């Protein structure tokens, strides 16, 4: 129709509005207050704002003049459309908006009320008669609300250009909730940080409800698994969603994408129970700390749990009913009579989990007695020795903290999932390596992302650096099948921009932290899902 | 020019042929009694089946475009190449066959099998047909004259690595005519490694807009990260395709020299350093043995069976002139350890100890410490035996107990074993990897250490995967890695171990074979 040939698309930035909470898109909608922006400045979405509205391609330009002079029967710059309010709400020193052809509607305002090199248009229909008579690569609708609504209604926008700035602004006008039967979204960037907020970029798009060297390619798979013979041939249909996104860039991709590539390609194993899983061997992921907190979205996910239990390693602890009594029941099933007994441990009292994380990361090489003993100065203290070399050593390449240890493995409930950090340091940043020797990816991995991606932030906190990469090695990457079903609902959600964690800044030491200095802000999240 | 209108290329397949330098002309062995040299090699068959047949319609206009202002392929071949073919498939299962003859009149074969005069009567042929591109099958004499004439454009080179009678040669590819701009995997067929190279004569987009807007924050506007120059990376840059495994090495080596940190070490040298890189190679396929220059095998092979034995004894591998832990044994490096009761080249517990008798007392070098600590070895060979698809199958030479009395902690610091389908795969995980001097060898080394355990548990081995936490290039190796970069990977040689050695403790220096490798020279990364 009209919008394909004249390229109209829109552009927006909207934050959260005023109001045991559920998310939908709707969630993000407001879009200024008292004649201005909700907001001081969010410059990376400013940048982003001026890349798309002034990015031109001069070779692109030759085709979109044949196409357009086609259906009329007949440097390079956009065209910017915006209502009058919004024209207003701009500084002077950035009028007219540069490198670019402003067009303005309004009806109390016509040319003699403005100095500037603008088009006014009293009428939608002047501007599509204004875009014949142009030179332009692309037409960007601006804003505000009443323009947005009135160029969506009369199906003009071929895509919407979409910011999420993930937290909540006085908000006097808002976007129109979008038709999902009208718009799809088709691409998610990668999420950011920028005057102490998250957000990402999303490109919704309507419906309708030298090449020698390419060659080349075609040869270079003469040997690929076809269609047929690919493992584990799970539906098309099931996975629509998920596979229509053109660009998945949201760093949650990282986990929704190996949870594809076991599906799609895992190795059938029966396990250690007589369950069933599809396995993999050796994945890694990498997480931007300084950039967003890397909680799922996908689904609903608490912490407190997790904080617990990683105070409670840091505090050296092996006793389970101290985790029972916060009501965690992380290590519950690995303490009891019933669990100790079948692995071998008849001497050992319920709750008493041996020497696991805790012992290993304060006393390593410590005989083990019973998790009520006083080991100080028992064994090599892992953790003060680490925070040592990343404040006195940091280029230091032996800042492993290890839970892995071969002696002990026989007595603790379960030998660790979580083997090893190793540590970085560079220009007052700190990064982390973990090593995963197995992954439930359906409900564990969720959490130790979580568990030690907080774990950075505290180190780091407490030796005066900031939180770089959280890099997460996946060993045995495994899909238990009766999780299978849960996944797919869950690849089909489209990731939110992820929170950020908050630390008391006043903890400087590793030991002080509590469940209080601990603040998720902003976690905006699909609905829980039983993996089960 | 002829040869870009017409679309004129070159197919063909090299064996080699009867120390020794290596080059690209290393491989040329092209035929043999009037057949190929080798029985069978179906991977190499199948690619020539694919890049002949194939076809894109939606690119023949633009050719029908130029080719008039001067939908099958065009297949070119010589009496003795056209009649090799066995009977049962001629013609060639659909391909506008083609047979450049002097005593063979066109009569005497059908209507579609085009025989040609010269040379020169082929462009005769081609002005006046309906094909894609123009294959030269060869043999010998056809491709010779082919090439005189520069008229074959980009040429399909299979390099076919192992060894074999010849009695008809490809010409010396001249390297200033010609040049490689792809090289593909490496591949196992039929008993021999081969991969797949070109060489080229010399000379909806909605959503490609959305691409570059989701772009708009980069930190590459061009301000040169680290003093590392464009020319330099020339012949590594001018490549379009890079799916030789070795690329997994050296494109590590390219990250860390563009976009490392600057950073002083204990030494003081200087080094760039980037944290977190996988690398994997299928061991199945190839044994990855860097080509981008000579690497030898001798000591870390000792070094190896020294581990297994649960050695600590630096002077044993001092004896066989392995020279790996001299410098960690010495007295003044122990003084510095603060090792100061520990007798020269007594490294203290490390992985030896540690994979046999983990938890154990170490007392000297000399002691024995039979059935103490946990014999770690024997116990992930029994878990892949007798419980594959446990996922504690872990050999862990990092023990915290004992960093301070080792000579210096791993830099190897755990394998973890996978085990599917009667396949064995293995991740070593790297503290520390110095990628100019070490890692080239602690691939090599876990790769061996991967058959070892594979073979004695009756398994194939499958993938090495290799994950780097720290990983370092010294500043003083900078030159010799951009000497190596700007070469071309050969394919890989492969690894053949002794198959009565049954148990892990049974190998000797003399089970282990390396089988074709084809390497450029030695540097000095000094
Ligand atoms: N490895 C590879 O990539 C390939 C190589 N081969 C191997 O190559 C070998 C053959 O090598 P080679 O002896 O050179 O055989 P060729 O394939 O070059 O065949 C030579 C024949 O082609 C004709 N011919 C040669 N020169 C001309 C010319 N200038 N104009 C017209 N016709 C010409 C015949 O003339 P005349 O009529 O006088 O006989 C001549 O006998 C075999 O062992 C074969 O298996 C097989 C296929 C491809
Ligand atoms: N968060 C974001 O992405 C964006 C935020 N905003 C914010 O939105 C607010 C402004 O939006 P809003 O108040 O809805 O107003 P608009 O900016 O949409 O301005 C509407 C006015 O434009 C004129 N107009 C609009 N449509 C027509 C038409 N078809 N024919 C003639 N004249 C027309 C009229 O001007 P007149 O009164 O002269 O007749 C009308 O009152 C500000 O707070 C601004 O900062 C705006 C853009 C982007
Ligand atoms: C900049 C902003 C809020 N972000 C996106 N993604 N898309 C928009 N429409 N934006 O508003 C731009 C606009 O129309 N107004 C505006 C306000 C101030 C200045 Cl300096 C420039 C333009
Ligand atoms: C098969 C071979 C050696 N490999 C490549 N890459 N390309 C070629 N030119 N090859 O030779 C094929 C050919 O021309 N002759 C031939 C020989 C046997 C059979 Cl079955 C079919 C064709």
């Amino acid at each position: 129709q009209v919008c394909d040939v004249f390229d109209i698309y829109a552009i927006c930035a909207c934050c959260k509005v005023e109001s045991n909470e559920v998310f939908n898109n709707y969630t993000f909608r407001g879009l200024g207050n008292k004649g201005v922006l909700p907001w001081k400045c969010i410059s990376l979405d400013m940048k982003y704002f001026r890349a798309v509205t002034t990015y031109v391609n001069e070779s692109k330009y030759e085709k979109l003049k044949y196409k357009r002079c086609k259906y009329l029967n007949k440097k390079l710059q956009n065209v910017v459309v915006m209502g009058r309010t919004n024209w207003e709400s701009i500084p002077k020193k950035f009028k007219p908006l540069s490198n670019r052809i402003n067009v303005i509607l309004s009806r109390t305002l016509k040319k003699e009320d403005f100095d500037e090199d603008v088009y006014i248009i009293n009428k939608v229909e002047d501007l599509i008669v204004l875009l014949g008579k142009l030179n332009y690569y692309k037409c960007f609708i601006l804003g505000g609300s009443v323009v947005y609504q009135e160029f969506l209604e009369k199906k003009l926008i071929k895509k919407i250009y979409f910011t999420r700035i993930n937290s909540t602004y006085e908000c006097d006008v808002f976007f129109p909730e979008i038709n999902e039967n009208e718009y799809q979204i088709i691409s998610v960037s990668d999420v950011y940080t920028s005057n102490n907020t998250t957000l990402d970029f999303i490109i919704y798009k309507k419906t309708n409800n030298d090449d020698e060297e390419e060659d080349d390619f075609v040869y270079f798979n003469f040997n690929k698994e076809k269609e047929e013979k690919n493992k584990n041939s799970i539906h098309p249909n099931d996975f629509q969603i998920y596979n229509s996104l053109k660009y998945k860039y949201h760093p949650e991709y990282q986990y929704l994408n190996i949870i594809y590539d076991i599906m799609m390609n895992g190795n059938k194993q029966s396990d250690r129970t007589g369950v069933g899983v599809l396995s993999k061997f050796g994945y890694i992921m990498k997480f931007d700390l300084s950039q967003y907190f890397p909680l799922l979205t996908t689904k609903k996910l608490f912490l407190r749990g997790i904080i617990e239990e990683l105070l409670w390693f840091i505090r050296g602890e092996t006793n389970g009913n101290t985790l029972l009594n916060k009501n965690v029941r992380i290590w519950e099933a690995n303490g009891t009579r019933e669990f100790l007994d079948n692995r071998k441990l008849f001497h050992r009292e319920v709750n008493d989990l041996g020497p696991i994380y805790g012992f290993q990361w304060r006393h390593f090489g410590a005989e083990y007695t019973n998790m009520y003993d006083n080991y100080e100065n028992k064994g090599v203290d892992q953790l003060k020795n680490i925070i040592n070399l990343i404040k006195n050593d940091p280029t230091s390449r032996r800042i492993l903290l290890c839970a892995w240890n071969v002696k002990d493995l026989d007595q603790m409930a379960l030998p660790p999932c979580h083997i090893l950090c190793q540590f970085y340091v560079f220009d007052g940043k700190l990064s982390c390596i973990m090593y995963q020797r197995s992954c439930d990816l359906g409900l564990g991995v969720p959490f130790n992302i979580a568990s030690y991606s907080i774990f950075t932030h505290m180190i780091a906190q407490v030796c005066n650096l900031q939180p770089a990469q959280f890099i997460h090695v996946l060993g045995n990457a495994h899909v238990y099948n009766n999780h299978i079903d849960s996944l797919k609902i869950q690849l089909n959600r489209i990731p939110y921009p992820f929170p950020t964690l908050k630390l008391n800044p006043d903890i400087k030491n590793i030991e002080d932290f509590t469940i209080s200095d601990f603040t998720i802000q902003n976690y905006v999240h699909h609905e829980k899902i039983s993996m089960d």
